[PDB]
């Protein structure tokens, strides 16, 4: 009964394909099961993406208000919605994007970062940058949850997502304030509560940002601290491609993927 053996049964029983990875630290080793595999961003390029705006900008561009319309919402976008009329501010954005996985929130953030058109090479660059030569982003909201299995485009796996985050919440690779308000938002995320949030005790702390996409897509990656403030990166990828594009996802396989992964992390 090793680990990779539960994490078949889960896909068995769910009729799934799981992608789990956990990096490896100074006294655990890495758990990794289909970890090198392909699987669709969804809204899990929305954290590296908000980091791409922080990175690049004074903390004062968050104040910049960007200005839309109805015709700008052609996705899923609980926010841009009640701010249509009004606009959003780059901050607000980013916060929408992370805490609300909004669609339109997103989009505008990649026009922001690459300009029009340029917006999915700029997030993959900043990838680049990051030394992940396997991801990318190749459609805005809402195509890219909506490649067939198999395409490549707006892919990651498991393993390099895991690693891109690592650098941005507990590494380098942003300076402590911006590092802060990244954490902060995924932190007080609203779409991550049955995912890795329900596998990890109420006193672990946990960020999050989800995916949800076309034949079943159910991401989540999230960092989690033990009570005593020890870090952990998890990234759970799935999909459920013999459903069909209309494949219902299932959060509770994440859910449980992640209560696998936290009984690992939390024994002694
Ligand atoms: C982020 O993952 C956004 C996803 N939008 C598409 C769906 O959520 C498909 C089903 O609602």
């Amino acid at each position: 009964m090793d680990l990779a053996d539960r994490f078949a049964e889960l896909e068995r029983r769910y009729d799934a394909r799981l992608g789990v990875y956990v990096p490896a630290t100074g006294t655990t080793a890495a758990i990794e099961y289909r970890a090198d595999e392909r699987f669709a961003f969804c809204s899990t390029f929305k954290a590296p993406l908000v980091a791409a705006v922080l990175h690049q900008n004074p903390l004062t561009h968050l104040d910049k208000l960007i200005t839309y319309t109805s015709d700008d919402i052609r996705s899923i976008s609980p926010v841009a919605q009640q701010h249509v009329q009004t606009g959003m501010t780059i901050g607000q954005l980013c916060d929408a994007a992370i805490r609300y996985s909004d669609g339109t929130a997103a989009n505008l953030l990649l026009a922001d970062l690459g300009g029009p058109g340029g917006g999915t090479a700029a997030f993959t660059g900043y990838l680049r940058s990051l030394g992940d030569t396997v991801s990318r982003l190749d459609a805005e909201e809402p195509e890219l949850n909506r490649d067939p299995p198999g395409d490549e485009r707006d892919t990651t796996t498991p393993h390099a997502i895991a690693l891109v985050l690592q650098q941005l919440v507990l590494g380098n690779a942003l300076p402590p304030d911006k590092r802060a308000l990244l954490t902060d938002w995924m932190a007080r995320n609203t779409t991550g509560a049955k995912r890795i949030r329900a596998g990890f005790p109420a006193d672990w702390k946990v960020i999050d940002k989800t995916g949800t996409g076309d034949y079943g897509r159910a991401n989540d990656i999230a960092v989690v601290w033990s009570p005593t403030g020890v870090p952990y990166v998890v990234a759970v990828m799935s999909d459920r491609a013999g459903g069909g594009y209309d494949a219902e996802p299932r959060e509770a396989l994440l859910a449980e993927a992640a209560t696998c992964v936290a009984g690992v992390l939390a024994l002694e």
